[PDB]
């Protein structure tokens, strides 16, 4: 009997990776009519999938680059129990397989990669492993430093689970309705079956933690091309996070841009925000593919 998506859809009527570990990863691709300029793979955060990215991605398919994605194992349409990784290496490794498999399809293109939020971190810690590789990044509000606030209070959560057998500790749900001022937005993701909105497994959060250490550690490394786009208000990826990126990445080129007031969804923020946002990736990434 084949192998299904947690929705019950089996893997062969759909694109799909099986990764290292055996498990189907459901994947997404948008390429232009025309010969590409270049590849660029999507990174989703926690919770989320790679469909929350479709007008992003065709809008960089209308530039003539080839979109790619996956959902993480634990999301989605992919396999694993849902929001549990067994070390936040299985992400970036994931992305290093697909971004190998489509260099071998589409030989001599320059990869992007675009992260928001657990996802920029994923971006951040798959470019610092191919030093030289990637062309560019972009990240949208990437997981750099928690809020301090909160991440406090987890730790309290992680010493319990870290110290004991609690194998089904959770935090208490994050408030969507503080990462975006856009209420029709922050409504759609609340309607999405294919989010989890539960609160998140205590050994997960774990996992964001060592991707905070990850991301730390590798700052004084990166080297590659990149934009920051980061909101003042934001709740989750304390802005102080991307001023420590601007500060201490190697990369010779790299450029912030703050949207005043704005919350942590800024592609999914108010009208006026995620035009600029779409704009100045529009810009940023033409420029680099020229
Ligand atoms: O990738 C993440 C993401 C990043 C980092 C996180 N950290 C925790 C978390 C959860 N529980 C306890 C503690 C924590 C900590 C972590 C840091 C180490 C422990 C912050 C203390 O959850 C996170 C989630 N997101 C992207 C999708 N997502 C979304 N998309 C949305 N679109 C709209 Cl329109 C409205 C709303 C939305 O929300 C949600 C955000």
């Amino acid at each position: 009997s084949p192998r299904r998506t947690p929705q019950s859809i089996p893997y062969q009527d759909l694109p799909h990776l099986v990764n290292a570990d055996g498990q189907y990863l459901f994947c997404r691709y948008w390429a232009p009519t025309g010969t590409p300029k270049a590849l660029i793979f999507v990174s989703h955060g926690a919770g989320e999938h790679s469909g929350r990215y479709e007008e992003l991605a065709r809008m960089l398919m209308g530039l003539d680059l080839l979109v790619f994605a996956h959902d993480h194992v634990g999301h989605g349409q992919s396999e694993g129990e849902r929001m549990v990784v067994s070390d936040f290496h299985v992400f970036v490794r994931d992305v290093l397989q697909h971004v190998d498999s489509m260099q071998k399809d589409y030989p001599g293109l320059p990869v992007f990669l675009l992260g928001h939020s657990m996802g920029g971190a994923i971006a951040i810690l798959t470019a610092a492993e191919r030093p030289g590789h990637f062309a560019g990044m972009v990240l949208i509000s990437p997981l750099v430093l928690a809020n301090p606030e909160s991440a406090t209070t987890f730790k309290v959560l992680a010493a319990k689970v870290l110290n004991s057998v609690l194998p089904n500790l959770s935090s208490g749900p994050i408030d969507s309705s503080v990462l975006s001022r856009n209420k029709t937005e922050v409504d759609i993701y609340n309607s999405d079956p294919l989010i989890c909105r539960a609160g998140l497994k205590v050994c997960f959060g774990i996992q964001l933690l060592n991707a905070v250490s990850r991301v730390e550690r590798a700052l004084p490394k990166l080297t590659v091309p990149f934009l920051l786009l980061q909101g003042s208000a934001d709740r989750l990826c304390d802005s102080k996070g991307a001023y420590l990126l601007m500060e201490l990445a190697k990369s010779q080129d790299k450029t912030l841009k703050i949207y005043e007031g704005a919350y942590h969804v800024l592609h999914k923020e108010l009208p006026e925000v995620t035009n600029s946002v779409f704009h100045e990736i529009n810009m940023w990434v033409s420029q680099r593919t020229a």
